[PDB]
């Protein structure tokens, strides 16, 4: 339902977008965001739904506020103020100064030197699934590949058995797509009671694996505490499992739907990074958010501290302010302007890692499936939440037109 107006926010400016259930959502997810960039829409509006915040809808504004941790705080990042209390995620709820000793961290066992290291085994297990899948003629690409390349990938490098993905994969939906089963505190709590047991025991037995490398790790020169690990440990997570799967499925049903961009790809492999960039914009897929750290007047708006304001990583790269006709995909695109890995001092840590399994995952699908559609008369389903993503991809195939490498 809707939230009561409070009395400082202007009635001009609201404009009610659910970010958990946008009325546009059969058109796309990115499509039903993009409402927020029509004609007589503002800059700066507030929504009544989940309980009422604050939109920043053009790439101008978000980041300028991802620029001011000042003002606005990643002490309360989510959307509803609950599941934002309840975040505790390091080191993406602390601001800077706090946030750099623990980032540092974190970026030592997720960053591109472990990407390096990690490179034929990201190649190989593509190369395996999508060998597999190839002969069929078909398959359900969020189950059969979206999933797990990434997640096998991730689960490896934390030295985490696969047979526990199912239950950390409907954690994590819970707190970035939640169906009702489970608040965010609730998910966020077994996220940590499962990790506990873990974090004891490798620190006690280190192993060189990611968990066993935080666990054990030092900020800025003294040791991280149990409580510290599994809170940085928990965010690695949440941030392995979900954001790359989902943006795989979306660039894939793009492909899928539209033969002259695979081709393009298929004729000119080179294309391929700038492809991905392109696809990263405008698949765009994530927005969360910060909190008023006192009141500020923010491009004529008066804020009040404790309001809490989403700043959509997703809509920089889709303003036409920053990127003419931004619904029209073109890998030759000149100037690929987005925030879809954030902005500021939160810049994505896992970047590196998702920029190299789309890569490959483009490489390895269009060498061997250069033909492919969506199964036919498929509606495909998109979900929107703080990471929108694809509910199912039926895709085709007639196992003629592809080869084996
Ligand atoms: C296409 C895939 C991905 C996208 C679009 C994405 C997007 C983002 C965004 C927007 C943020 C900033 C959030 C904020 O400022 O509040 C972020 C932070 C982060 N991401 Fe990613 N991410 C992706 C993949 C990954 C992967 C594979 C990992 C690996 C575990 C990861 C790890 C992190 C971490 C640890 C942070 C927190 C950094 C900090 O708070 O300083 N991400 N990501
Ligand atoms: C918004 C994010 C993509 C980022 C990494 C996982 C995520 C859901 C967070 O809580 C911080
Ligand atoms: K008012
Ligand atoms: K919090």
């Amino acid at each position: 339902n809707l939230a009561p107006l409070p009395p400082h926010v202007p009635e001009h400016l609201v404009f009610d977008f659910d970010m958990y259930n946008p009325s546009n959502l059969s058109a796309g997810v990115q499509e039903a965001w993009a409402v927020l960039q029509e004609s007589n829409v503002p800059d700066l509006v507030w929504t009544r739904c989940n309980g009422g915040h604050w939109i920043a809808t053009r790439g101008q504004l978000i980041r300028e506020a991802y620029e001011d941790y000042r003002h606005f705080s990643s002490e309360c990042p989510f959307i509803p103020r609950e599941a934002g209390e309840a975040y505790d995620f390091i080191p993406t709820s602390m601001d800077p100064p706090e946030q750099r000793q623990f980032r540092a961290l974190a970026n030592q066992v997720v960053g591109m030197p472990v990407v390096d290291k990690l490179e034929n085994r990201i190649q190989e297990l593509a190369c395996s699934l999508i060998e597999s899948l190839r002969p069929q003629g078909q398959c359900n690409f969020t189950e059969d590949y979206a999933e797990p390349f990434p997640i096998r990938i991730f689960m490896l490098l934390a030295g985490l058995p696969e047979e526990d993905i199912p239950h950390l994969k409907y954690l994590t939906d819970q707190m970035t797509r939640p169906d009702g089963s489970m608040t965010f505190a609730e998910a966020k709590e077994a996220l940590y009671d499962y990790l506990i047991p873990i974090i004891e025991q490798r620190r006690q037995k280190p192993g060189t694996d990611a968990i066993s490398i935080v666990a054990n790790g030092q900020v800025n020169g003294r040791p991280i505490t149990s409580d510290e690990a599994k809170r940085m440990c928990g965010l690695l997570l949440v941030g392995g499992l979900d954001a790359v799967v989902n943006f795989l499925s979306f660039s894939m049903e793009f492909l899928a739907k539209s033969p002259e961009h695979r081709q393009e790809l298929i004729e000119r492999p080179e294309r391929i990074p700038a492809a991905c960039e392109e696809l990263l914009r405008r698949f765009s897929l994530v927005a969360d958010g910060r909190i008023l750290t006192s009141d500020y007047e923010f491009h004529g708006v008066q804020l009040k501290k404790g309001d809490q304001i989403l700043l959509p990583q997703m809509l920089s790269g889709l303003d036409e302010r920053e990127n003419a006709a931004p619904m029209h995909v073109d890998f030759s695109r000149q100037k690929v302007s987005h925030t879809t890995f954030g902005h500021g001092s939160h810049l994505c840590l896992g970047q590196h890692l998702a920029r190299r399994e789309i890569i490959v995952t483009l490489k390895e699908w269009l060498t061997r499936i250069p033909d492919f559609s969506i199964a036919p008369g498929a509606q495909i389903q998109h979900k929107s939440g703080i990471v929108s993503g694809v509910q199912a991809l039926p895709l085709v195939w007639d196992p003629a037109t592809t080869k084996a490498v």
